[PDB]
């Protein structure tokens, strides 16, 4: 029944850059493979006059051998055919962390409240997606309306990663 195909997933209807700037608490994430952002994790996002969209955002990370660290990232953003769907190339402020080149997509957004961001790294070759991640993000550190958990709970669905997020802590150890 359920269409897991990633060129099926609806996306937000004209999603506007400027309109979704600023700060955004990480509250829940579902992981990719291999090394990634645990806890902590704030972002920033801006876009220029010629609609350029970058962000930073920090986050704890623990690495190879078991060092705690706080990443201090960067991503530029490139536009696409859909207003809500970009290319994302990152790196770190120390040169020892990731560095790469990702899909950015935005599933939905309130902008004042929550936003649901997905990325597909890897398809398989019936549509699906073999190495996802996903950020719940919200405006406000805390909980979420009953309302706008109802939303977002909706839209795992449609992503087909109901039941695969953990939820995530702030405790300053990034400042
Ligand atoms: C840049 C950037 C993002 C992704 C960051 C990633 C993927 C970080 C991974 C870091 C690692 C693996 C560090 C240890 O080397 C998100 C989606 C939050 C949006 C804001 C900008």
């Amino acid at each position: 029944e359920r269409d897991c195909r990633v060129s099926s997933f609806r996306v937000k209807e004209n999603f506007d850059k400027a309109r979704f700037a600023g700060t955004w608490y990480a509250m829940a994430k579902k992981d990719p493979e291999g090394l990634f952002l645990q806890d902590n994790i704030v972002a920033e996002f801006s876009v220029d006059e010629n609609g350029h969209m970058s962000a930073t955002a920090k986050g704890r990370v623990r690495l190879l051998n078991n060092w705690d660290v706080c990443a201090d990232m960067v991503g530029t953003f490139t536009d696409t055919e859909d207003p809500a769907k970009f290319k994302m190339k990152y790196w770190g402020v120390a040169s020892f962390l990731q560095k790469g080149n990702d899909d950015h997509w935005i599933i939905d957004t309130d902008y004042e409240t929550f936003a649901v961001q997905y990325s597909c790294r890897l398809l398989n070759l019936d549509g699906t997606c073999a190495d996802s991640y996903s950020f719940v993000f919200a405006r406000d550190p805390s909980g979420f309306s009953p309302e706008v958990q109802k939303i977002v709970r909706q839209r795992q669905e449609e992503l087909c990663l109901a039941r695969q997020y953990r939820l995530i802590p702030h405790n300053g150890y990034c400042d």
